[PDB]
């Protein structure tokens, strides 16, 4: 996250990191929300990779112990069928991952809160990105987890000339563009938490940010979002 704030360590509960194994070491590539205490949903082009995945819930410091960390493999990795790598400004950027076991709800493990089928936000809603992704357009991963308030901009403003064009479709949130906060690449699938009716719900699974950079004025991060997804989300957790 460009141009956040270290969170503290009980505030965001569903966030997990998703990491892969990398010689005999483990090293963090994407957020996710852990929706059941075995499933997880992160974005497709997390898990495009032909990698060994686990699951940490529960972190807060990726480097050091916080005594508060429960890890566990993924078992099935289940991507939407239309995902096209070659194209994600197409969308359907979402997977699902169950965890070879389920993990312990307590303080720091909660599961995320989705919301319902269809819903939109007002323009410039008040969320919250989280994660341990850059902090610098070309920097370096975060140790701590970062937060950074990002408004909506919603679908229209987002899809007119000065903001996304074409490239973002109706599928997808839009959030910030002040060009001083943002996404950044380590921050891809996890939640974007947006507050509503005194109740946050993760609304967005972070997808994209512009290639000239994270923080661009007038170039939001893209989400993936949520509710254009929730029967498909069911349809899966109620197969396996
Ligand atoms: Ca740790």
């Amino acid at each position: 996250v460009v141009g956040g704030t270290e969170a503290q360590r009980n505030s965001w509960p569903s966030q997990i990191s998703l990491q892969y194994r990398s010689g005999s070491s483990w090293a963090h590539t994407c957020g996710g929300t852990l929706i059941r205490q075995n499933w997880v949903m992160t974005a497709a082009h997390c898990v495009d990779r032909e990698l060994t995945f686990r699951v940490v819930v529960g972190e807060h410091n990726l480097n050091q112990n916080n005594g508060t960390e429960q890890y566990v493999g993924v078992q099935k990795i289940v991507v939407h069928p239309y995902w096209n790598t070659d194209d994600v400004a197409a969308g359907y950027d979402i997977a699902l991952l169950r965890l070879a076991q389920s993990v312990t709800l307590n303080s720091y493990v909660q599961l995320g809160v989705l919301p319902r089928a269809g819903t939109i936000l007002a323009n410039n809603s008040p969320c919250y990105i989280t994660g341990w992704g850059l902090t610098r357009t070309n920097g370096q991963l975060a140790q701590t987890l970062q937060q950074a308030y990002l408004p909506t901009v919603d679908y229209a403003i987002c899809s007119s000339s000065s903001y996304w064009g074409s490239t973002v479709k109706n599928s997808m949130v839009c959030a910030g563009g002040d060009g001083v906060r943002s996404g950044c690449q380590g921050d891809s699938g996890g939640p974007l938490h947006c507050l509503v009716n005194g109740q946050y719900a993760v609304h967005g699974v972070t997808s994209f940010v512009s290639r000239l950079g994270c923080n661009v004025t007038r170039k939001p991060t893209v989400f993936t979002r949520v509710s254009a997804y929730i029967s498909w989300i069911n349809n899966v957790i109620a197969s396996n």
